[PDB]
């Protein structure tokens, strides 16, 4: 009888520091990122098959089907991450002997939403295989493996923060250093601070961003080509991540919003397409309505925005965002990282 | 220096049984309701004032301001629930001596959303006063007090389930009997069942319902005027609440969806405006896309719908709902009931 396994991993809001985790900056100066997992998930499912075949199904419902062969699967550009995860697991834990299965993914947010879905989907595929094969991989190992698969095996350029949020869960302050060295600091935030933060945050989905790869490229170029003003903006991103971390540990909401404002200026000045006329218009309207600070969650150029608003202006801000193109939602944080369960066998 | 208190209480999805908690049915036959709190909240805030005044602010930003007087506040039709909570608390715990404060509310969903916000807002106002005055009210007492304030003091007709979800939190099966007797059964659902359910539910907000008071009136009339077929539909609502409860405890998803389907037919047959052409169109399209069952969350006539969809059809259902008028979201349950925190003093 077939085995059915599912895994999920929470998506994440980038609170501060994003951009300092791009390869040249982190390797040169050290990066800081403060992020927190929310109540939206990426999912993977493994179904063992009774036919000699392997099948891959994606979130946007692309589908590939291959015969069971004893060579690694080619990374031909269709579903490369699915195939690279499968390839690593067969080679390293099944002695190169293929397994007949279907590996499928789905997600509560599309790519370019700014919630780290791309890397979270790699994590959850890994977790589904950890459960299938009973592997002793710890959280650092899962996060590092996800990074290797996406950035090396599949050669996709990007950041370092999303693998860690997806694996560990909760509020984390991450330190990124040269030679793939990362330190995760789980933040033990007081219950009243978490409730006050949730009561003060409004999310707004502005549509899919098509700028992430560009922004990351520009930020990497700032360091390589010595663009002094742009590197200094990045230095500001880094400083304010620490300021925001300490404000949360101290329950200091005045310092939290001051740091988000400074951080948002810095982020916009680090790469040309982080914001635009359309985002700035939403941002200006939110401030007019009573929001104190805000930012694009991910790399920039669209996707989710978050706003900090005092509770007496919250409904006014919700009403105002109603006039603009996008979807309003509340913000609820999750403490758990990636997890798996079984349905058959 | 002023004291600032906030409280929140989670909103709820009606899974089964709704309608059997209307006064004539529950009092005559006994009602059953299965519900579960989600990641959306109603909030109340108390701010002590340094001027001799009392101020009330609502979710839709109505505002009333009164001089500090030693008579109960009149329930003139503007912000009656706010005033009735304040009145009860001053009379019963402050010896009839007024307190200078501002009592404000806000909510993650508007009235008529089908998530129990009206009664949840009464609960959260009560909780804010429990925290202000350090009252020893237990959960049964908070739920009963909320019911009395809304239904008796303020004479607003309605159900019995929302007070209990808002106060207790989590998944509960409630038994409603004559003489205001209610038994709350917290369901201790297995972790894999909760994850599988979340992975299988899609929410869809269709807009504000204006039918709730009408549906509840019609359901109450079915019993009083002996409308045999309509009472029998209500008997079916009740039966299937129990079937669904037991399916969750057993992790039996086949029985869960079969019961939701039967329950939805029953609910539509119990009152004429529970569904309509527009809801049926969304429902039919969801089924076409691969959903197995679904229902309006609250009394009916609009508000939130929920769909059960096998994971392999989830993205297809999300895409399809995209074609219709309303907002798609995931479903994440919360285990905690109402809670409070302090900001100043
Ligand atoms: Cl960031
Ligand atoms: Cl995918
Ligand atoms: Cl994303
Ligand atoms: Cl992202
Ligand atoms: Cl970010
Ligand atoms: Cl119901
Ligand atoms: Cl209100
Ligand atoms: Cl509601
Ligand atoms: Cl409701
Ligand atoms: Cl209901």
């Amino acid at each position: 009888n077939p085995t059915i396994i599912r895994a999920r991993a929470p998506l994440r809001l980038g609170l501060a520091g994003g951009g300092t985790d791009v390869a040249p900056y982190a390797d040169t100066f050290g990066g800081y990122v403060l992020n927190a997992t929310i109540d939206r998930y990426a999912y993977a499912v493994i179904k063992t098959l009774t036919i000699p075949a392997v099948r891959f199904v994606s979130t946007d419902q692309q589908v590939e089907k291959h015969q069971l062969i004893s060579e690694p699967l080619e990374l031909n550009g269709t579903l490369n991450l699915h195939k690279a995860v499968y390839n690593h697991m067969i080679r390293n834990y099944n002695h190169g002997k293929p397994i007949a299965l279907e590996l499928s993914t789905f997600c509560d947010a599309p790519a370019g939403s700014g919630l780290g879905s791309s890397s979270t989907l790699v994590v959850v595929m890994i977790k589904a295989f950890v459960e299938l094969l009973n592997l002793p991989l710890d959280d650092y190992a899962i996060a590092q493996l996800a990074y290797r698969i996406e950035r090396v095996d599949c050669g996709l350029a990007g950041g370092r923060q999303d693998q860690y949020s997806a694996t560990f869960g909760g509020f984390n302050f991450m330190e990124f250093y040269a030679a793939a060295r990362t330190i995760v600091n789980p933040l033990r935030i007081k219950n009243w601070v978490l409730c006050e933060l949730e009561a003060s945050l409004v999310l707004f989905y502005t549509g899919v961003s098509r700028e992430s790869a560009k922004i990351i490229q520009d930020q990497s170029d700032n360091v390589v080509s010595h663009k002094t003003a742009a590197i200094e903006a990045m230095h500001g991103i880094k400083r304010e991540a620490l300021v925001m971390k300490e404000a949360l540990l101290k329950g200091d909401f005045k310092a939290f919003v001051a740091s988000m404002r400074l951080g948002w200026d810095n982020k916009k000045n680090s790469a040309r397409t982080v914001s635009n006329a359309h985002i700035d218009e939403i941002y200006d309207a939110a401030i007019r309505a009573g929001a104190q600070a805000g930012k694009v969650s991910g790399a920039g150029g669209g996707g989710f925005m978050l706003f900090f608003v005092p509770t007496e202006k919250r409904m006014d801000l919700i009403r105002t965002l109603g006039e603009y193109d996008g979807q309003v939602s509340n913000c609820h944080f999750t403490k758990n990282g990636t997890q798996a369960w079984r349905i058959a066998n």
